């Protein structure tokens, strides 16, 4: 179980929604898995109505890339960051035993990389983010957050041991954003990064976010970029969020296996309408599509799904059932 | 199994805080149990200092009847949108699979009825709100949602399968109201519901109610309307919240038996002093009377509930007991 | 199991954040534990900026002290409300069955005392208050909040019921602040803890925080003042919020086994990143420290840890473990 004499292995990271290639359940003994991830730091716009942000990522999006890797295995990081970066940063790993998480072995100015091993030694879906000395909240609510996902080497069991499996696995982080407003009742623009903290901190303090989006922006995932399935399709919904709660729910559909502390060991919860995911955390749900049609997923603070961002779409293949619903009357004019 | 062959069967909805009569285990099989369901929009009075709503509802009240099946049994709704209504409504059903829960198939215009058909194959209290695209927080936040609950046929259970069973069940909806507040420092009244609409979604977006009430008003379960109990009776509180968390408490008492997120088939928790609604959905608990007196049941954030409006009474007839507590000495001067 | 005839003792209580020294399981049989409590109304400094607020405590302290006591166990508290207070005070005790938790049968005006007994039957950490008719929102934010904790007779057990054992108990109070502010965009200070009433009830309406503090400061808990262990101890960190939500988390570390809702008679989750203690309730977490180093122990929601105050340190002593995580390369320039 020395890591130095076990076997190594690379992966290939890819962007949200989509996570890279897996196995859930492994014939293979413990080893030592190595991702590389740059931080870039972007003005991003995060609406329709062109509102832009200040923003800082791992990889160039919100969030971050997904890891995934087996429980047993040591997580081998290099952390990037280019001198076209402005800000030091930094990793905290919530999968991790340590020196805060990692953050204390991590700390790199612009110009500058460092690599870390810890060992994943507890499964379950957790949230990595930046954590800088003195200005922590900023980089996580600027973007900096994704997921990790330890499986067990077994793969996801049901509460009785029964083996659960998905076909696809999708990844959702979501964001609470403070953009600040001026006198004319329109978001303010900055020409830098650092010249948009004073007046962001202010809005911050009001615990009220002024948009909260999947991925990136709002309509992310609505419309055009709708995530895909096909009825008797099995997806894993991973939903992280570093700093606010939040509560998701997919309508037309349940969560028909939930941990919504997203820790594996522990036995799911089965037929939620509607799960919580606590800030500073990830969960993980997983639904079988039953009928097709379009579905949304979203937080069901309804004013902040419609109102400020957090939903997306699910556009599902396949043959209506109509055992499970039937509209026996379609609108029409009452009797008289 | 085909729905259409099975029998039949018309329930006669009843008003909150009481829930129809119903059989808790069942021997029957499968049936299909039709419901009708008429919108009322009309302006009312929340507090007692005068304040009005332009409220949107389920039958007249807020929140809509709780509907009862038993897993398996089919739901048969007639939603009827009269005449004399100004909006557009449907209905999503979160029990419901398919159709972004039924709403796809039941949008109606005023003078308009629809009659819609779902398999209630999970069980658990569920909520049920209106969702017209693009409309969809207000006429939620206006007071449209309610709860079905699905029994497991062979009714509630324990963690080790032991029944469980209740004598009397009600049912309390608890409402976020975003109400505009003038320059007098005095709420805006209105004329008509469409001219609430601008100012209600700035106030929503500040994510901060002006009241959040149970049953339709601050004082809607308290004093007079207070619920009532006698010692030794198993009470089954159902609490449904679609848009905001909630977080409920029985001052006295606790929840012997809870599942806050509201799914029968998954054990539920004991001895909880206070349990958790997420918003967007229903959960439900059970408590047996020990004491008689006045109990509170809250909100137990007790700025949302004494200052906002979410607490209410349950008044419970019988005999102290002494063993569980008792007053040594009464309140007196200290001793000098 | 008359409580007359019941063998009687008294316990030392102690200030946070340590507990009084207990047995965890015991061969005793039930007894009536005898705590006294004096009211202490008092003018606190809550930052390092100076800020005061007119603060009311139990004993002196925020949070008032751990109880601690076995299942089967009679509670006998003595109440004392000393002349030199201004307000009425009582408690609700969340463990307790009846009379609004105790709060009917404590009501003491300064200058009084009063004795109530009562049986604790359900094992758990349970929030008690103050909860004045009227007034109980103010006395529960201003700091009149603290634990009780029922332990089973058999001490704490795992899900397969393994006995799990702690070395060491601390006790954390999460309080939510209301200080109003005036015109400078200064915190306003009171001469009287009467006149502070009006202008704070304004700020508790708008439901958000001016400060959220680890027990009665920022900074109580950091630095100096942290909390203290070794690598191979076992840790129970007790944490309650009589009012509003929190969501526990360890930098580095990780919840081993929490009761989130806190009630014993339910298993508990492992693995845990962060957990979720619901307003109005106390919920407990074991950890084993497995590093050395500095933990900070704070509420996930970033900007209520590191912008208001609600965050506080452990600090362990012992030996690195580089198999747990091991820095590979150090920050350095990054290849050219
Ligand atoms: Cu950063
Ligand atoms: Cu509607
Ligand atoms: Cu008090």
């Amino acid at each position: 179980q020395d890591a130095d004499k076990l076997p190594h292995t690379k992966v290939t990271l890819v962007a949200p929604p989509q996570v890279h290639p897996h196995e859930q359940a492994t014939k293979s003994g413990p080893k030592v898995v190595e991702f590389t991830m740059t931080i870039e730091e972007k003005k991003m716009v995060i609406d329709d109505k062109g509102t832009t942000l200040q923003a800082m990522t791992f990889n160039g999006s919100m969030p971050g890339p997904t890891l995934v890797v087996h429980e047993g295995d040591y997580v081998q990081l290099t952390l990037v960051n280019p001198a076209t970066n402005a800000m030091p940063h930094n990793v905290d790993f919530h999968g991790a035993t340590g020196a805060l998480g990692g953050a204390k072995l991590t700390n790199v100015n612009p110009g500058e990389q460092a690599t870390l091993r810890f060992k994943a030694d507890r499964s379950g879906t957790f949230v990595y983010h930046c954590a800088p000395e003195g200005m922590v909240p900023w980089h996580v609510v600027s973007g900096m957050s994704g997921t990790l996902m330890v499986l067990p080497r077994d793969g996801l069991k049901d509460p009785q041991g029964k083996p659960l499996h998905y076909d696809r696995a999708y990844t959702i982080g979501e964001f609470d954003l403070y953009i600040p407003k001026g006198p004319d009742g329109k978001y303010k623009d900055y020409a830098t990064l650092a010249e948009s903290y004073g007046d962001t901190v202010q809005v911050m303090r009001t615990l009220t976010p002024s948009h909260i989006v999947f991925n990136g922006k709002v309509g992310a995932l609505t419309g055009a970029n709708a995530l895909t399935a096909k009825v008797g399709e099995t997806v894993l919904l991973i939903h992280s969020q570093a700093n606010r709660d939040t509560r998701p729910h997919l309508i037309g559909g349940h969560g028909d296996w939930v941990w919504e502390t997203g820790k594996f060991a522990n036995p799911p919860q089965r037929d939620l309408e509607t799960w919580f995911i606590r800030g500073g955390s990830a969960g993980a749900a997983l639904y079988t599509f039953k009928q097709p049609g379009v579905y949304a997923y979203l937080n069901h603070n309804l004013i902040e799904a419609f109102e400020l961002g957090a939903a997306g779409h699910i556009k599902v293949e396949g043959k209506w059932n109509d055992d499970l619903m039937k509209q026996i009357k379609a609108p029409a004019p009452i009797p008289r």
